[PDB]
């Protein structure tokens, strides 16, 4: 309804880019690998590490007197693609804004190794998380998770399993997620041709995570919107963006999570398109959008 963002219009003319299964698994990856992008906050603190099998990248905030939360970071790419290069930048824009030890998770990927390799990966690094959080200097009382696209698919349904096993997360924060397979929503129809994520794209990843699901009745791990009840899952800041086909999926979700008496805040930045942390401290609507979040969760933790 408002114009696409401006800047972000320039951008998207110098380097379109459209995230699609062209071509196999692996020009995918190239592309999305190679994709310029703006080193954010490089003065932090990382380190490389293997949690419960699963390589993992630990971030640390600016020192200061408090023991800072922790923050689990599960990057997005479709279940296909991404790394923990590509969103090394977004990782650490997490750990500045949130103040928060911040572990990103290279989960396994589909179709290599599809549903449900990473929702075991990333839980099982939540798990270990939960319980060794101060071996890391951060406070394990004081947790959130934090996802992009399928990574916030990854985080809604990692919040549920949070809730079931007596995991305490204060918060999760799902940027622009999939967590309806509602392609029945308004915005896969407004947004079906949209510049970063279309509608066949959305159903193409879907299918090279968990092609051989039902979806008549599906399991609550990998469609979260339809477990049996979002009571008593962590409370949801959802991201959502204007120009984006999963727009009403957030949108959904987020009314789901509060029918079941769930604290929900959902923004939508109407002028953005899908993955708009990829032009953090690049597209200015963008940062603006993602500080707002960063805040959120700033508070809650």
């Amino acid at each position: 309804r408002p114009a696409l963002d401006a800047i972000l219009e320039k951008v998207l003319e110098a380097v379109p880019f459209q995230l699609t299964m062209d071509g196999g698994p692996d020009a995918a990856r190239e592309r999305f690998r190679a994709l310029p992008r703006r080193e954010v906050h490089p003065e932090l603190r990382a380190e490389d590490r293997i949690v419960e099998g699963v390589p993992v990248r630990i971030y640390w905030p600016p020192e200061s007197s408090q023991t800072p939360p922790v923050l689990l970071f599960f990057h997005g790419g479709g279940w296909v693609v991404g790394d923990l290069d590509s969103y090394d930048g977004t990782a650490r824009a997490h750990a500045a804004g949130v103040g928060a030890v911040v572990v990103s998770v290279d989960y396994r990927l589909a179709p290599e190794h599809p549903y449900p390799a990473a929702v075991e990966d990333v839980w099982a690094v939540t798990r270990w998380v939960a319980a060794h959080a101060a071996e890391l200097g951060a406070d394990p009382a004081r947790i959130a998770v934090a996802g992009d696209s399928a990574g916030g698919n990854l985080a809604a349904v990692v919040a549920l399993l949070a809730r079931d096993a007596g995991v305490r997360l204060r918060a999760q924060l799902l940027w622009y997620p999939a967590t309806t397979w509602d392609t029945s929503l308004a915005s896969f129809t407004e947004n079906a041709d949209a510049p970063i994520l279309g509608r066949r794209a959305v159903g193409s990843f879907s299918t090279l995570y968990a092609a051989d699901i039902d979806l008549s009745d599906p399991p609550a791990t990998l469609v979260p919107a339809r477990a049996a009840t979002l009571a008593g899952v962590a409370p949801a800041y959802i991201a959502v963006a204007g120009y984006d086909p999963l727009r009403d999926d957030g949108i959904r979700y987020a009314e789901l999570l509060a029918a079941d008496g769930v604290p929900a805040q959902v923004h939508n930045a109407d002028t953005l398109v899908h993955g708009y942390l990829g032009y953090y401290g690049v597209v200015p609507a963008a940062t603006e959008a993602a500080d707002l979040a960063l805040a959120a969760l700033r508070g809650a933790l």
